[PDB]
């Protein structure tokens, strides 16, 4: 069961600008118990190679390490949403469990992998879609033409509703899940723009604690960093959108979709029985024609209808840009 | 929600030895729904290098590279600790919710990263730390020294179960917890050699779709294949092992200890509020010392007994 929101997470990675010797850490905990310690999801590596003190000399050597490996630990990245989680029960007690029992669970959106650190996304709840309906198939006692039409317009009736269904996932799906989607987009950027100023307080602190004379024989320039980390935000940021859009239609197309035919399917199997039985009910009335009827009415009943997205977006440019992610 | 096992996941990754084309899968339910297909876990690239219709011609070049890929998909592994794993509610109805509020899950042993899927590993439960809250305090009528006997006696008794306790905990997690991440080893390069054993399967069943003549031109060995990969097998098992022990290691220092060390000063704050009861209905019958003790006490029951690795191993 749940514990911690995302704040936990997110106050982990914050700092207030306030001199000291501030370092990154790989622990949520300790980030959280010591103001000068800020959570990082980058590779040890980096950690190790940005907590170290640097003498003035290989100071400039220093930085430009960082620049590439910082550029490298935010654009070298991989995804996938192929994730295995795995609860291994521990009986203390009894003998060894069998792996068979262990438990398994994979309904993730997806997971983005940083080297230092696996961002893993999932969505709750699925969406509810409204009761789809019983039509009232009406009986005319004799009269051929009338009855007829009955089926007719259910199975008309029965078409429309798949395109109400799916109609209404995809507006939820634009005006409720997108949305959501947008605001860890600028999530995202913003750990990656905190964690650029975690980086840079942690240099300039060095630089503007060495000797005056050092200070003036080493050309250095904030600007220049803080550009150099933008730029090197932004080109990772491309991915991350990637990723993110990835989710959305992911979404879309594997969970909200599949929810919404599994539905439609079942009131097309119950709407079908009821045209059976209706025309074994009218087969005096329907005489000639029985045959026709049944069939036009299984073979309609049978066949799903394929899910258009472009018929529910008249953005073109949002289209375009979900399309890509098929 | 409902919980689901390991089982079919396993079975998706295992087929029966015949005579069709089995092909590799990205999907463990197609695999689950499918005896022809099998479920893999290494990159989709690799899924279709290996499905793929080879010619004659073609075929060696093709188990050669393969033969790289799957050294690959398997030895070029990573490893991490650090999962931040975000489920995200979506409002169906009012305004968009601050990204503080949604879930944050990150208590993982560690997750393994294939170039195909990423494996994440949790051991539940807690360990059951045994009763601590064992011995009474008997009130001696006037007898200073047999009163201060039970006070130094319990203070000696709590040095001693955190002592039992640490071992207790070291104790379960060789024979208990190491026990079970190494049926995790064995399941793994298990897997690893169904792996190898489905590409096997579909490389040999190229081989013997071709011509007679034509299988006698080419200097393929089934068998020169299968140390191939085995080769690359227990390379893997470098990585993947190191992984566990690191796992194995990270659970006893970051999960077992701490609760265990938690459990504990529950049991010297429940020792004091009973210790300090006994002074209160032993009314001055200790008095001169009555401060010292308490003293010696908190000096005690406020400091957790340092917890040495290389005692208890």
């Amino acid at each position: 069961g749940p514990k911690y929101t995302m704040f936990h997470y997110l106050r982990a990675q914050e700092f207030e600008h306030g001199k000291s010797r501030i370092a990154l850490t790989n622990s949520v905990n300790e980030a959280l118990l010591n103001p000068s310690r800020v959570y990082t999801f980058f590779s040890s590596d980096y950690v190790k190679k940005v907590n170290k003190a640097t003498e003035a000399a290989m100071f400039l050597g220093w930085v430009e390490q960082l620049v590439y490996d910082f550029t490298d630990e935010t654009s070298e990245v991989s995804t996938t949403d192929k994730i295995a989680d795995i609860t291994i029960i521990i009986p203390y007690i009894g003998p060894a469990l069998n792996i068979g029992n262990m438990l398994y669970k994979d309904d993730f959106v997806g997971a983005l992998i940083f080297s230092g650190a696996v961002i893993l996304l999932e969505f709750i709840p699925e969406i509810a879609i409204p009761v789809l309906g019983t039509f009232a198939l009406v009986s005319y006692i004799a009269n051929k033409v009338l009855t007829v039409q009955t089926i007719d317009n259910a199975l008309s009736k029965r078409n429309e509703k798949w395109d109400e269904v799916y109609k209404y996932i995809v507006t939820n799906w634009l005006a409720k899940v997108n949305t959501q989607i947008d605001l860890i987009r600028k999530k995202m950027k913003e750990a990656l723009e905190n964690q650029a100023e975690a980086t840079k307080a942690i240099i300039n602190y060095q630089y503007n604690q060495y000797t005056e004379e050092e200070k003036n024989n080493i050309n250095f320039n904030i600007d220049d960093l803080s550009s150099k980390l933008n730029e090197s935000i932004n080109k990772a940021m491309i991915n991350i959108n990637k990723f993110l859009n990835q989710c959305s239609v992911s979404y879309l197309m594997n969970s909200m979709i599949p929810y919404g035919v599994k539905r439609l399917e079942d009131f097309d199997a119950s709407l079908k029985d009821a045209l059976l039985k209706y025309i074994y009910d009218n087969r005096g009335t329907l005489i000639g024609q029985v045959d026709r009827l049944k069939d036009k009415v299984n073979n309609t009943l049978s066949t799903d209808i394929p899910f258009q997205l472009s018929k529910y977006v008249d953005n073109q440019r949002l289209l375009s840009t979900f399309t890509e992610y098929i």
